[PDB]
């Protein structure tokens, strides 16, 4: 039986909202986010992660251009390889592809495993969001409409499901009989609701919301 509605803010799963730049990162952040979730799950401590780290050190083999784009999942896949992931503090982001300077010394959390959800199934979403965590999704972020919200429930009829920016679900409810999905952006505190947006819920995958959805776990064995 799932929750009508979920906000992992409360759970103190979410750290503050970062603000990209003109860095195209939003892969790598959303990836964080994720996984910061998951480790205040294991050890009750909330941390934000190296986005920076990602950009630098997750690169060619795991098809990541930086500051020109990337995947959460093969993110995912660097910091399993890699056995860690520097926390922000540490590994600060400078919106700019630099040479890695990943150090265990400074390691702030492992992963796994992750796993991907299946296209455009936003119930299995609704189920990941409410017993794992955070997740990873993709949006169609190309219109004004987007760039501009300020608050509500997001609808563009114009949306389409190819995904073109990374941001991180953290949460789902409704809002006067709109459903919506709880989504934490990286575009800095003056998007939307202090960097958060509302977007249409269970309206045919609605921006592509969950096209390409994953999350990460941080497990033994
Ligand atoms: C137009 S579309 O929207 O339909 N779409 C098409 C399909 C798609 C999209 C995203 C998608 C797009 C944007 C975002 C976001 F903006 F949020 F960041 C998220 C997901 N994923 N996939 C699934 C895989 O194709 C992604 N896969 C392909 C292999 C590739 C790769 C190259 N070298 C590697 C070395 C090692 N490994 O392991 C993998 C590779 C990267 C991973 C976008």
């Amino acid at each position: 039986i799932l929750p009508d509605s979920v906000d992992w803010r409360e759970k103190g799963c979410v750290t503050e909202v970062k603000y990209q730049g003109s860095c195209g990162a939003s892969w790598a952040f959303s990836a964080v986010g994720a996984l910061e979730a998951q480790l205040k799950l294991k050890t009750g401590k909330l941390v934000s992660l190296s986005a920076q780290n990602l950009v630098d050190c997750s690169t060619e083999k795991y098809g990541n251009k930086g500051c020109n784009g990337g995947f959460m999942t093969t993110a995912f896949q660097y910091i399993i390889d890699n056995k860690g992931i520097d926390s922000d503090a540490s590994y600060p982001y400078k919106a700019m592809d630099q040479k890695c300077q990943y150090d265990s010394k400074y390691r702030a959390a492992t992963c796994s495993k992750y796993t991907e959800l299946p296209y455009g199934r936003e119930d299995v979403l609704k189920e990941a969001v409410a017993n794992k965590g955070p997740v990873s999704v993709g949006v169609d972020a190309r219109h004004p409409s987007f760039f501009l919200y300020r608050s509500g429930v997001y609808y563009e009829p114009s949306c389409t499901q190819n995904v073109n920016h990374g941001v991180l679900v953290v949460g789902y409810g409704d809002l006067n009989g709109k459903e919506y999905w709880l989504v934490k952006n990286s575009w800095g505190h003056n998007f939307g609701e202090e960097g958060y947006i509302r977007m249409a819920r269970n309206k045919g995958n609605h921006c592509g919301i969950a096209s390409f959805p994953s999350y990460p776990e941080i497990l033994q064995g």
